């Protein structure tokens, strides 16, 4: 008995796929609003996505795909909000068209979303269950064709901006960092 869920994926598995009209109030301050572009790059990621866990994964766990994609997508609305409001108080600005029309951010941020999950492995990758795969670190970056250094950009703002995630993620996270590093030089 007694729940071993952890408070990032509780928050994660009751939040939604779109955006907050907090965030969405973010989107319409930008000089260029960014909505429809962000939206766009999720959807066609999302696809990439899930086609490259079937192909890693293997017969029908496409419902393990989607809720895996799912809670990524969450996780990265949920820090690109974080992100805004430390960003506006740190600024003392409210138009991040800049920001939010770059390709790369998005990307960064999303696959960084994505790579805590499927290092959460959320049910977890077994010797036996569905995505019982592991798809930790280089994955995501080859799933959404990403930068190593680009990924790396992201990591430590993506830290401070998410305060739910474990100890045990956060040094995943750092992980990849070092990993990406020493792959530099």
């Amino acid at each position: 008995v007694m729940n071993t869920i952890q408070q990032l994926m509780m928050i994660l598995n009751s939040a939604s796929d779109q955006p907050s009209e907090n965030l969405i109030s973010y989107f319409n301050n930008c000089t260029v609003n960014p909505k429809e572009s962000i939206l766009k790059r999720v959807k066609d990621i999302g696809y990439i996505f899930k086609e490259k866990f079937a192909k890693a994964v293997g017969q029908g766990c496409v419902e393990i795909g989607s809720q895996r994609y799912k809670l990524g997508v969450r996780l990265y609305y949920r820090v690109m909000e974080s992100m805004l409001k430390s960003e506006e108080e740190r600024l003392s600005i409210q138009n991040f068209s800049k920001l939010l029309n770059d390709n790369i951010f998005h990307m960064s941020l999303l696959a960084c979303a994505l790579e805590v999950v499927m290092a959460t492995y959320s049910r977890s990758t077994s010797q036996n269950l569905d995505s019982g795969t592991d798809l930790s670190f280089p994955w995501i970056l080859n799933v959404l064709n990403l930068k190593a250094f680009d990924f790396y950009k992201v990591i430590e703002s993506f830290i401070k901006a998410e305060g739910n995630l474990t100890r045990e993620m956060i040094k995943h996270l750092e992980r990849c960092e070092h990993r990406i590093m020493e792959s530099l030089a």
